[PDB]
């Protein structure tokens, strides 16, 4: 390509893309002073500055995002991704991770909604290609394709919806912002059973992976990870 590989820019000091979405609090989104950061954000952040590359992020719909990875929108992904499909795992290279988390199930206050296994046939709001989309579907679930979380949560509130799955620390996040929604968390995925996630890159940049993870490494041992982790969830979720 025009640009030179990633590698190249990586070992010859160039430019980077990152693919993520913007909207998706506490992990890629834009604060009060319209600043985008987020979890995600300042990790890739703090990894272009140890790699010495600059960074540029390609504010992009979820539904955009794996393609857009595919096509070269951009370099990598950072938007709290794991390789959770075989198509993932074929088609993707995963850096270390630099967080765990997993899934919980939303649903309406007095729904009787228990468990993953009772959305079959039910109204499961959801961006239709993110793992939670795909598992909504492998649920039988009928899904109402969405933006993401927060407008998820605004159809389960009104009435339109009846569940979504989606991740625990960004359900807690937004709980938090709206403390009487008239929803909650009815089921949780197993807690050992956490998705890491790291920088994606398409597969062939194998010794562009291996600069992310050292860096991830780096940011793990000093310190770094921790702090970010307090600061956007209130607790370290780098390790397992």
């Amino acid at each position: 390509a025009i640009s030179g590989s990633l590698i190249e820019r990586i070992n010859n000091k160039g430019t980077v893309t990152v693919g993520t979405e913007g909207t998706y609090a506490p992990f890629t989104y834009h604060d009060k002073d319209g600043k985008l950061t987020g979890y995600d954000v300042e990790v890739t952040r703090a990894v272009a500055e140890k790699l010495g590359v600059k960074v540029e992020f390609k504010e992009t719909q979820w539904d955009s995002m794996m393609a857009g990875l595919k096509a070269g929108r951009f370099d990598v992904v950072a938007n709290q991704v794991g390789l959770t499909s075989p198509e993932r795992q074929a088609t993707f290279d995963k850096s270390e991770p630099y967080s765990w988390s997993g899934a919980v199930l939303v649903a309406h206050n007095d729904s009787n909604i228990k468990s993953i296994a009772d959305i079959k046939g039910v109204k499961t709001a959801q961006s239709l290609t993110s793992n939670y989309g795909e598992k909504a579907k492998a649920a039988g679930a009928q899904l109402v394709p969405v933006d993401g979380l927060a407008q998820s949560l605004t159809l389960i509130e009104q009435k339109r919806a009846d569940a979504t799955l989606n991740d625990e620390l960004a359900v807690l996040d937004y709980l938090k912002k709206n403390p009487n929604a008239g929803v909650k968390i009815v089921w949780s995925a197993p807690a050992d059973e956490k998705v890491g996630s790291g920088l994606i890159v398409n597969k062939g940049n194998d010794e562009a992976v291996a600069k992310f993870s050292t860096a991830i490494n780096e940011l793990k041992a000093d310190g770094t990870l921790k702090k970010l982790g307090e600061q956007f969830f209130g607790k370290d979720i780098s390790v397992q």
